[PDB]
């Protein structure tokens, strides 16, 4: 019955959703087109986050980035503020996180190194945590603009989840780093009307979305019960047929949110 009213909001909202609850050891994955390719947009930003935190001291973080004008070629609500004095390591995290900026990423991505502008070794982490599946070509704002049916910068709502559940409830990264990543995504500022709308208050949501052409429309979020019982919850959507300027759903992904909030309560 769970996959019937995932087709129904699909129909009311003419989009194409997809979604991904890891199993626990008391329920079942939940999955609707989780194996299709996404769009990742934005939810990259934060395994990216953690990439930068794996592959160096804690130190870094405050290393002093420098950037001009011209760098900042998306959406950037924080760094076209900072150009002047450019942002720590520790910044661009806190920014490509908790506002999404377009900037920030891109700095870190270039943080990582090699061809690409950073994405292979972007990939390259995504790899060593068994994620074979996704894949992040290119840099932003490129990324969010790919055509409907292009492999290029997609994931999937199985692929993503299983990640996020490593770097947040597992053991990706050091206790210290570990709890660095949470903090920001628990402090997201582009979230509230997505999944985060789509479960009870008393549940404690993180999470990090992603936005795109097409009407695509992403949230990718670390749940707990009020008792305390942790959930990863991924949620994609595209709406294709509206063409490039179609508009993203945000009802969709707080709809789908409470049918899986239900399942799990």
């Amino acid at each position: 019955d769970l996959a019937d009213r995932f087709a129904e909001l699909e129909r009311r909202y003419d989009a194409r959703l997809g979604v991904y609850v890891p199993a626990t050891g008391t329920t079942a994955a939940i999955e609707y087109r989780a194996d299709e390719r996404f769009a990742f947009c934005s939810t990259f930003k934060a395994p990216l986050v953690a990439a930068v935190l794996h592959q160096n001291p804690l130190t870094h973080l405050d290393k002093l980035i420098t950037y001009t004008s011209d760098d900042i070629r998306s959406i950037s609500p924080v760094a076209q503020q900072h150009v002047q004095t450019g942002m720590t390591i520790g910044q661009l995290c806190d920014a490509a996180i908790r506002y999404s900026d377009g900037t920030a990423a891109n700095l870190l991505l270039a943080d990582l190194g090699g061809p690409g502008g950073g994405t292979a070794a972007f990939t390259g982490y995504l790899r060593s945590l068994g994620d074979t599946v996704s894949r992040l070509d290119a840099e932003a704002p490129e990324l969010n603009r790919d055509p409907p049916g292009d492999e290029r910068d997609t994931t999937t709502p199985h692929a993503i989840a299983l990640v996020l559940q490593q770097l947040v409830l597992g053991n990706a990264l050091p206790p210290d780093k570990r709890a660095l990543l949470t903090d920001w995504m628990a402090r997201n500022t582009t979230g509230a009307k997505r999944i985060r709308a789509g479960f009870p208050a008393d549940w404690k949501v993180i999470d990090k979305t992603g936005t795109g052409d097409y009407g695509r429309a992403n949230d990718i979020a670390v749940v707990w019960s009020p008792t305390g019982v942790p959930y990863v919850v991924a949620v994609m959507s595209d709406r294709a047929g509206g063409g490039y300027d179609a508009e993203p759903r945000e009802a969709l992904l707080a709809e789908a949110a409470t049918c899986v909030a239900g399942v799990l309560a």
